[PDB]
Parts: structure tokens; sequence; C-alpha cells
């Protein structure tokens, strides 16, 4: 059962796609899954045991790429992105069965198009999982065989140990991880100064802080550090842009808890089953909530700058929620 998957180009979405891979291996015997995604995605995929290989990635190129995949003789293909062009490769590869939601009217590239009823499939994870089943079977998420297979990542003590040294982190104090960035824009970010105040409070409690993010979040990490004194800065490390996704996964796993905005790394922490506090403002967790029993969501409202709803969430409120989850973990 050779399967080719066109994976999404966002950390969050990629993490969610693991549910499809887990479901495919539970519903099909000897399912070999290859995933095609940007280069920077390879690290995350390498942490998923369900993935066999990460196919390394314009019209003229897409055809050549697709032609080279003919040798693989893929039995099936699943296109996760919604873009029209994303379903081109599978066709050029000559794959007989190509599945995916309609998206941008992919009636040609997909001979097994699924018409999406947003009300019938409220969660993104349910939408990915549904693709592993035959078309005329699932009408709503309630029809999905339970329990659903949520994203899940494992990390060994040896990995955590080495990686912490690889990034010059001290073992003399437990770590709390912060993910101050947000792919959907500044409006969804808890203020840099609130993260700084929270760090001061945590360092005072005996913890050390680590900031995770992409190269783009590096400046944000520095603005947070610039708000701490010398003594505190010694216990706050900015790793935004310094790690590959595989290293980020390992380090997040090594943290006692994580504080993050509605972003892709939130999903990574959730998959690792790490205690986490997710801060929401203009957006809601209705579509892509953190899938973990150890996660807590804080949002004060319903429904290029910061949003009042996030500015109104005080570091003290977050600290209280955090210390509670940290206690549970110790007990």
């Amino acid at each position: 059962m050779k399967i080719l998957v066109i994976g999404p180009s966002w950390v969050g979405d990629m993490m969610m796609s693991q549910s499809l891979y887990r479901t495919l291996q539970a519903r099909y015997p000897q399912a070999i899954i290859d995933v095609m995604a940007p280069a920077w995605c390879r690290p995350l995929l390498s942490r998923m045991p369900e993935v066999n290989e990460a196919i390394p990635m314009e019209i003229g190129e897409r055809r050549k790429l697709g032609h080279s995949l003919r040798e693989k003789r893929y039995d099936r293909a699943y296109v996760l992105p919604n873009s029209f062009k994303s379903a081109l490769v599978p066709l050029f590869a000559g794959i007989p069965h190509r599945t995916g939601w309609r998206g941008e009217m992919r009636y040609g590239l997909l001979n097994d198009v699924r018409v999406l009823d947003k009300e019938a499939w409220p969660l993104m994870v349910e939408r990915y999982i549904a693709l592993a089943y035959d078309k005329g079977i699932m009408r709503t998420a309630q029809d999905l065989p339970q329990p659903l297979l949520w994203p899940q990542l494992q990390v060994s003590e040896g990995e955590k140990s080495y990686t912490c040294n690889q990034f010059s982190l001290s073992s003399e104090r437990p770590m709390i991880g912060f993910c101050p960035g947000a792919e959907f824009g500044p409006a969804k970010r808890w203020p840099h100064y609130h993260y700084a105040e929270l760090a001061k409070q945590l360092i005072d409690e005996g913890y050390q802080v680590v900031l995770f993010g992409s190269a783009k979040d590096h400046e944000a990490g520095n603005e947070i550090l610039a708000a701490l004194n010398t003594e505190q800065q010694a216990w706050c490390r900015n790793l935004a842009g310094e790690t590959q996704l595989d290293q980020a996964v390992i380090l997040i796993a090594a943290c006692k808890a994580i504080v993050t905005n509605d972003s892709g790394l939130m999903h990574v922490a959730a998959a690792l089953n790490r205690p986490l506090v997710a801060l929401y403002g203009p957006s809601s967790p209705d579509f892509t909530p953190p899938l973990s029993h150890k996660a807590r969501v804080i949002r004060l409202i319903t429904g290029e700058g910061y949003h009042q709803s996030l500015i109104d969430i005080t570091p003290q409120r977050v600290l209280e929620e955090l210390n509670a989850l940290l206690l549970q973990e110790e007990a």
C-alpha cells in the first residue's frame, strides 16, 4: 500500500496531518506513507514514525517532479493543501486514486473529490481523518470511528539531554518554554512585555525560560530579553531561529510547561502532551484547538498591532494557571 501525501506548508497543519497518517495505518495493512512538503518540513516529519520518507521538493518543474515519482508506483495519493496547483503532482505521477477536499475546484486533479460541509466537520483534525475513509460513508464527524487518533510525538531522555547541551542550556533549573510568535499575525500575539513580566516572575520562582520560534520571531525574542535585567537574562534564552523543527520538538518536550499564542508550535506542544497554556484574543480555538488533556485555553472575549483582548490578559492570570498545571505534573 504505497501512499503519497501532499502535506501542508504550515507547522500547525502538518502536525494535524499526523492524524491522517495514524488513521491510514490503522485502517490499511502495510501502509507505506511518503510525504511531500517544503524542505523546512522534513525535520518535523522525521519525528513522525508513521512517515516512511520525506519526498524532497514551475509548471515545467512540477511535471518533471511528477514524472520521477512514477517509478514509486504510488497506489494512492492524498492532497491536503487547498490550492489548485498542489494537486498537480499526483496527476503527473500517474497515481490512479487521488483524494482530497474540493478546495479550489480540484475536480480534475482529484478523481475522489470530497465536498466539504463546514458545519458537519467543525475540527480540522476531523477533516484530515475523514479522508482515510471511503467517500459515501462519512457525512458528519460523528460517523468517524472512535477514538480518533490525535497527533502524538515521543522523545527520549537521551535526546532531551544531548539537545539541551547542544543549545547551551543549564540543567541546574527546570525550563518553561515560551512561543511568542504567531503565523496569523501580530493581532494574535500576547504582548512582548507581558511575556517579559511572566519570565521575571518565573525566574523568581526558580525556573529558567526558553523562547522558541522561527527566524522571524528572533527580534521578538530579543525585545523580550531586553526587558529583563542582567541577572534575569542569564536565565532566559532566545532560541527563535536557532533550531530546526526536530530540535524544537525535543526541547519543547524537555520543558515543564509551555506558554504560547494560537500558533503552529502550540500544536507541537499538545502532541508532546506537555502542560500548556494557550492564549487567545481575536481568534478562537473552535477550528484548531490544542489537542491535549494537559492544555488550558485562556480567552477573555467571544466570537499590525496587538489586540486589546490579549493585552487584557495579565501575566498574573497566566502565571496562576501555569503554576497549577506545574503542580499537577509534580504530584
